[PDB]
Order: C-alpha cells, then sequence, then structure tokens
C-alpha cells in the first residue's frame, strides 16, 4: 500500500547537553555532546510550554515524527527527543533566525541574487516535500530558518499532513489557521494539496520580494476569502520584474493544477538567479555584503556535517 518509514528517532539523554543561554518564550540555544564521540553540535532546544496537556505531547510528537522522517538540505531535521517531564525536540542551530525577521532586518543589505537564491532553495525543499507525498500547510517567511545567509531549510511541521496512498487531497476541521497564505480551495472547502502549498509559496515569496511586509495588511482574516473571490491579488512589489511577479500570480490561479509545480519554480528561479539584475531591480545591488563565543569551539561540528548509519 505504502513504503514502510525506517526513520530513526533518536532518544538523547540530559547529560548530552549544555544549554549556553535561551532564545524565545520556552526557546533555548546549546551544545550537544553525543556521548563519547568528541564532537559538541549546536542545537535548538523546543522544551513543552504547558508542559501539563496530554494534548501538547500528542502534537509535539507528531511534529518530531515528520521532522524525523525528513532529509534534505532545505528541510530542517530533528536530531532527536529528549525524554524528561517536558518532551523536548532537539534540532540544528539555525544562528540567524527566520527568514521573515532577517529580511526587515537586513532589507537595506539583500541583493537580487540572495532573494532568487531564497526562492530557489524553499522551491527544493517543497519539492522533496511533494517527493515525500507530505503537505507543509504552513509555509510562510516565518517558518524558513536562515543557517547562513546563502542556506535557508523550511521548518514548522505542527500542521504538516502525510498524504495517504489514495488520497490527494487532506480534510481539515477548523482551528487558528493562517488565512493570509492559504489557496482559495482551503479557506472555502478545507482542501490541502502540493498545489495549495504552492499558492503558500506565492506569498512567502512575496514577503521576501517586500522585505517582509504583512500581506493584505490591516485586511481582516474574514474577508479574504471574498476578496480572493471577486479576483484581487497581492500587489507586484517595487523589485519585482514583470517575469518575478507573473510566477507569483501563476501560484494564485484558482485551478490548483495551472499554478507551477515546485520542480518548475526550481527550474524557473534557477534560470532568473543566472542573472539577477535582470530579474529585481534593487537600488545599490552590485555592493550588498552578508555574512557565537563559547569556551572550546575546536570539536564544533555543524549537524549538516554529522550523520550516522
Ligand atoms: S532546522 C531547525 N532548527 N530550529 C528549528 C526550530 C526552532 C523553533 C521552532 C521550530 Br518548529 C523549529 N528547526
Ligand atoms: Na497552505
Amino acid at each position: 500500500g505504502e513504503a514502510p518509514n525506517q526513520a530513526l528517532l533518536r532518544i538523547l539523554k540530559e547529560t548530552e547537553f549544555k544549554k549556553i543561554k535561551v532564545l524565545g518564550s520556552t526557546v533555548y540555544k546549546g551544545l550537544w555532546i553525543p556521548e563519547g564521540e568528541k564532537v559538541k553540535i549546536p542545537v535548538a532546544i523546543k522544551e513543552l510550554r504547558e508542559a501539563t496537556s496530554p494534548k501538547a505531547n500528542k502534537e509535539i510528537l507528531d511534529e518530531a515524527y515528520v521532522m524525523a522522517s525528513v532529509d534534505n538540505p532545505h528541510v530542517c531535521r530533528l536530531l532527536g527527543i529528549c525524554l524528561t517531564s517536558t518532551v523536548q525536540l532537539i534540532m540544528q542551530l539555525m544562528p540567524f533566525g527566520c527568514l521573515l525577521d532577517y529580511v526587515r532586518e537586513h532589507k537595506d543589505n539583500i541583493g537580487s541574487q540572495y532573494l532568487l537564491n531564497w526562492c530557489v532553495q524553499i522551491a527544493k525543499g517543497m519539492n522533496y516535500l511533494e517527493d515525500r507525498r507530505l503537505v507543509h500547510r504552513d509555509l510562510a517567511a516565518r517558518n524558513v530558518l536562515v543557517k547562513t545567509p546563502q542556506h535557508v531549510k523550511i521548518t514548522d511541521f505542527g500542521r504538516a499532513k502525510l498524504l495517504g496512498a489514495a488520497a490527494a487531497e487532506y480534510h481539515a476541521e477548523g482551528g487558528k489557521v493562517p488565512i493570509k497564505w492559504m489557496a482559495l480551495e482551503s479557506i472555502l472547502h478545507r482542501i490541502y494539496t502540493h498545489q495549495s502549498d504552492v499558492w503558500s509559496y506565492g506569498v512567502t515569496v512575496w514577503e521576501l520580494m517586500t522585505f517582509g511586509s504583512k500581506p493584505y495588511d490591516g485586511i481582516p482574516a474574514s474577508e479574504i476569502s471574498s476578496i480572493l473571490e471577486k479576483g484581487e491579488r497581492l500587489p507586484q512589489p517595487p523589485i519585482c520584474t514583470i517575469d518575478v511577479y507573473m510566477i507569483m500570480v501563476k501560484c494564485w490561479m484558482i485551478d490548483a493544477d495551472s499554478r507551477p509545480k515546485f520542480r518548475e519554480l526550481i527550474i524557473e528561479f534557477s534560470k532568473m538567479a543566472r542573472d539577477p539584475q535582470r530579474y529585481l531591480v534593487i537600488q545599490g545591488d552590485e555592493r550588498m555584503h552578508l555574512p557565537m563565543d563559547e569556551e572550546d569551539m575546536d570539536d564544533v561540528v555543524d549537524a549538516d556535517e554529522y550523520l550516522i548509519p
């Protein structure tokens, strides 16, 4: 019916971590020293907030299932889980944070080469999730992390659903949903496909090309479906040639099958990335430049160079 999932879930002991500092609020940053391996791995630890909630633990372990089952350079991977009172996911440290905050903070230093390269990397991540019959359902600039300015990865598998062997669409049943990133068929009929992820990819690319503007800003979510039905779409960003904007608009077609495939978005953004100043017009583009303190950094290895059978 479907291939067995032989991914390994690694259970890590509390004695393998040296939690250096705290990131957010319960988000933490630290080092993972696998039991006698002479390696230190920078990690982000997501430890449980409420901690009292059986519902919270079901959801955290669903995320861990998906993150443990993915292996791609443009997708965040789970190093393992810590089975203490609060169930923690241990993940690779992405030291520059979310791409949304990164484009807001560094507008003045982001050239066309970075922007179009990010678009290719996200399309590659999303194409890999499709090969794995996985629908993300929450693609947004906030859910892409920056390992380096040259290297981003898709994250937040909180809404991710594995399509059934014979189930092309997933049918959801209510909650707090990200309306402004969602395909029309998802807002109306709670239908979700690879093609509805493409719609979200479009909105994500618009966030990047506007240096992190809020889509349909100051419009309440209740009217978004009506606006889209009338045929309104997000406006052409100033830096965007019609070439780039036409690709975004195709991601926002009402016929889901008329939207591009992730594999096509890889091709189209790659061609544009070979001649970036022809596709994005940014003031001062040719000038733009983009790039921790623990006692001993000698045995530090990035998770991406730390592989296990
Ligand atoms: S690749 C990766 N590293 N950190 C994270 C992460 C941080 C905070 C929230 C989530 Br869902 C993931 N993933
Ligand atoms: Na979506």
